[PDB]
């Protein structure tokens, strides 16, 4: 099914994700495709806010951006 | 896009990760999605050494399973 | 032959089983059944059961997605 | 007493046999490593099993006075 | 000869009466009951009563998934 | 079932020894059945010397029975 928009490629990760939690439950594949699935549909800002640690890093780059 | 296995479930990462590589090239989601795939291929005593940070709970767990620390 | 993850279990189990009878000194029954709990429980419980230190955990956890 | 010496080796066998399942379709399953280890201690007299498994150097010795070592 | 697990554990009753009627002196007769409490005592029990150490004991439990 | 003396209920012992060891090698039974003949077979004050820890305590037992190393 060839990829046609960002939906889709959410709705394929969260269905991987479906595949590896029933076939093996241990497998870290599931756990960061729905992880990659969030993700997709996370603004940059967002993003940045839970994946940045030292909050001068972040205060640097909101300055670079301009948020509030 | 029905997943018959474990192959075509690597297979639709890959492609996932090549549809944001060309439309969303500022997305974290490519790097995930291949970082996926990867895990994918690695067994869990291979995973674990990549992922746990502390060597006594590392060695530790391949203890429980063991694993030659 | 062994066909899927449940014959697995019970293949496990039998094993312990016997040893239980024929062994009770064997630490093989214990193995085999801490494994067949093992057959069914996902990565991030296991990683809590296993993982000693909760700094290498918190951080599992972050790279896995799982929130606490 | 024949009988009974072939029994634990179709028992250790079953577990050789579940690894292997686990090593081919769930290649992140903890179950393969345990299941051989298993068959491992399967095959390991009392005293070894023992020296892997108490911590101890005191706790150890006085076992072997136990049992004679 | 013997042939099971219980025949065993008799001759080992049987050797403690006897020395416990002919020389009530010997310490095989205790033994020899030792022996056979011992034989149908499972490994979790035996380690219990043998290791010394609580840190090795635990250390044995988690390995063989016992509850304290 | 038939015990007659001393010599037949340590051989008796030696075989309970025996099949444990065949059948069950992580049985901690063998090593105690040996152990039991061994002592059997040991005077006292020599099975007191095995089994007394501290050289004070055995010294005064020595005496007790007029022994001489």
């Amino acid at each position: 099914h060839m990829i046609q928009n960002r939906a889709q490629a959410v709705d394929q990760l969260r269905a991987v994700a479906r595949y590896f939690r029933q076939t093996e439950p241990h497998s870290p594949v599931a756990y960061l495709a729905d992880k990659a699935a969030e993700w997709a549909d996370m603004p940059l800002h967002k993003w940045l806010e839970s994946v940045v640690k030292d909050d001068g890093s972040l205060s640097h780059i909101r300055e670079l951006l301009g948020v509030r």
